[PDB]
């Protein structure tokens, strides 16, 4: 799929067994989801963004299906106001910019 | 160009004769661009991030020329920590994600 920008680009992702929708984002370093129900271990992390930061709880190896691609990376789970798909696992789906 | 997230996908801007980087931001429904001194009038403006909000000077019908490119858009002026080519502008210089 090529996806215009005129809306949000918002994709379908399940992960953990449930069904979300994340925005995938190029300005995003790393993924960072609302709060949820992450199986395992974590550890604390603090990341920076417009208005300051948040304290995250880092997941690591974790599998994420965006838009029927696999990929397993580092998640991040804290107060986002909306789920986002960082380069970290942009990456590892092929996703590209083009203009 | 087709440009890859396995870094930052930060391009060449041009605007109010400074030159500078931003980064494409998918994530971003408008431009922000990190303090700089702008002619014209303006409009008091917040804005939301991952951390909360700024306050951002809000200029509408600012020519921005982004790696070569030019658009005509509305640019916010704040305590952004980055330079961010938003949606607005990136319809503009027909910007798509690919996978
Ligand atoms: C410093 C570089 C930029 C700011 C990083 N950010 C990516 C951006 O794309 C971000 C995404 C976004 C979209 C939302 F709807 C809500 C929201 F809170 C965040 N957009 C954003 O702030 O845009 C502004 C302007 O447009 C408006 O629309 C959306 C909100 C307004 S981040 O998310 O702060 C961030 C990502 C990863 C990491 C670590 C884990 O790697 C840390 C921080």
């Amino acid at each position: 799929p090529q996806i215009t920008l005129w809306k949000r680009p918002l994709v379908t992702i399940k992960i953990g067994g449930q069904l979300k929708e994340a925005l995938l984002d190029t300005g995003a370093d790393d993924t960072v989801l609302e709060e949820m129900n992450l199986p395992g271990r974590w550890k604390p992390k603090m990341i920076g963004g417009i208005g300051g930061f948040i304290k995250v709880r880092q997941y690591d190896q974790i599998l994420i299906e965006i838009c029927g691609h696999k990929a397993i990376g580092t998640v991040l789970v804290g107060p986002t106001p909306v789920n986002i798909i960082g380069r970290n696992l942009l990456t590892q789906i092929g996703c590209t910019l083009n203009f």
